[PDB]
């Protein structure tokens, strides 16, 4: 589903947010993710010690790669759907080495959307998270039509 200039423009003004302390966000976003849904973080070899939220908010690699996601992320929106480029490493990588369902993407799709509604209710009112929600819906569908190219079922 296509998202409008305005709706685009809602993703972007919350992104602004997030963008003034985008290391404290993809802590927040990490965290909220490894809790709600504690499978997810087997995925991560790299993470997957942590046993606890303490030991998570101290990992200074962990704020690191939530930095790197989130900018990752980030950029996608800023090209309101013509993300084709972005899309392509992200999916193979993501379908081919870490292998994450579709399903987990929802997941961590879930988690975004707690922390900006929790964090920015001046810029996350319920058109703007729907505005969001459709920004993300895309993202997965594109995705998820991306890994089937490459061969995983996600
Ligand atoms: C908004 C959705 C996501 C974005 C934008 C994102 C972005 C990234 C980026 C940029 C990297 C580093 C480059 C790469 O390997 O592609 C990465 C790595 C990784 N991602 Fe994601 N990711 C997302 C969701 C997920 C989810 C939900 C999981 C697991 C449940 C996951 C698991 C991994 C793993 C295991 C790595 C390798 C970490 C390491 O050992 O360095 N990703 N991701």
């Amino acid at each position: 589903m296509v998202l409008s200039e305005g709706e685009w423009q809602l993703v972007l003004h919350v992104w602004a947010k997030v963008e003034a302390d985008v290391a404290g966000h993809g802590q927040d976003i990490l965290i909220r993710l490894f809790k709600s849904h504690p499978e997810t973080l087997e995925k991560f070899d790299r993470f997957k010690h942590l046993k606890t939220e303490a030991e998570m908010k101290a990992s200074e690699d962990l704020k690191k790669h939530g930095v790197t996601v989130l900018t990752a992320l980030g950029a996608i929106l800023k090209k309101k759907g013509h993300h084709e480029a972005e899309l392509k490493p992200l999916a193979q990588s993501h379908a081919t080495k870490h292998k994450i369902p579709i399903k987990y993407l929802e997941f961590i799709s879930e988690a975004i959307i707690h922390v900006l509604h929790s964090r920015h209710p001046g810029d996350f009112g319920a058109d703007a998270q729907g505005a969001m929600n459709k920004a993300l819906e895309l993202f997965r569908k594109d995705i998820a039509a991306k890994y089937k190219e490459l061969g995983y079922q996600g």
